[PDB]
């Protein structure tokens, strides 16, 4: 395996998103990794289509609460190990946050709170940030090589959303998230999308609000992250905007390795 595409989708529940091209993404098996965020599956019940997917191997974590968050992966090659959760009940009881470790990568697949409904989720979401740090960089300290993807929830720097000077209030661009992403890179992690591309308009989230996704008034919510030590194995790093169904499109990266 020297060769890994993944794709990264925030389906916003994904018995829906199975109706309007999900499977066909998957199926198409263009991609060596594809995780979804947001399944909002219950108890494990995943959409028969997805159950026995064929070339693939799926794993999926569902939270407590029915119809809320929820992640899985699919992968071309089984994991060597696979945990769902960081190992703190009060974060892994809502089923955001599931591990794959591969022969030349850990992945991270990761549906990051949302800190808009109330004061005390914005505080679940910087706690949620918190451990996860400290997670990641154990790892890291141990010489993994990290891969981590999914919906920050945060866009990080005033280019990545179309009204930044609307949204400083907003949970989503908040001072205080957007510091945390940027201690998070600081501790030796790469947004990889900015490791090629610096401009603007690139997005991966919309309103359902009339017309926004067609007049690109979007926010980039969703990330693959590589620690340092893969800077040279990431070979591109993707937004695909022309994948419809949700409110959130795709984001994606190439890794080559050996
Ligand atoms: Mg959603």
């Amino acid at each position: 395996a020297e060769h890994y595409n993944l794709i990264s989708w925030n389906v916003n529940g994904l018995r829906a998103a199975v109706k309007k091209g999900f499977l066909d993404l998957l199926l198409e098996h263009r991609f060596d990794i594809v995780c979804v965020q947001e399944t909002k599956v219950s108890q494990d019940k995943l959409p028969r289509e997805v159950k026995n997917i064929q070339g693939y191997y799926n794993y999926f974590v569902s939270a407590e609460q029915n119809g809320y968050s929820g992640v899985g992966t699919f992968s071309k090659n089984k994991p060597i190990k696979l945990e769902k959760g960081m190992g703190i009940e009060v974060f892994d009881r809502e089923g955001r946050f599931l591990r794959t470790d591969y022969e030349d990568f850990v992945l991270l697949n990761i549906y990051f709170p949302n800190g808009k409904m109330s004061q005390e989720r914005l505080g679940y979401k910087m706690a949620f940030y918190d451990a996860f740090l400290d997670y990641a960089n154990a790892l890291k300290s141990e010489g993994k090589k990290l891969v981590i993807c999914g919906d920050v929830n945060t866009a990080h720097k005033e280019i990545d959303l179309a009204r930044p000077k609307q949204n400083e209030m907003i949970s989503g661009f908040l001072p205080e998230e957007r510091a945390w992403m940027d201690k998070f890179l600081a501790a030796g992690y790469l947004d990889s999308f900015r490791m090629f591309n610096p401009e603007g308009g690139n997005y991966s989230w919309w309103s359902y609000r009339t017309g926004a996704r067609s007049r690109n008034v979007g926010w980039r919510l969703d990330y693959v992250f590589v620690s340092e030590n893969l800077r040279e194995n990431v070979k591109s790093a993707s937004i695909y905007p022309e994948i419809m169904g949700s409110d959130h499109c795709p984001v994606g990266l190439e890794l080559e390795f050996v």
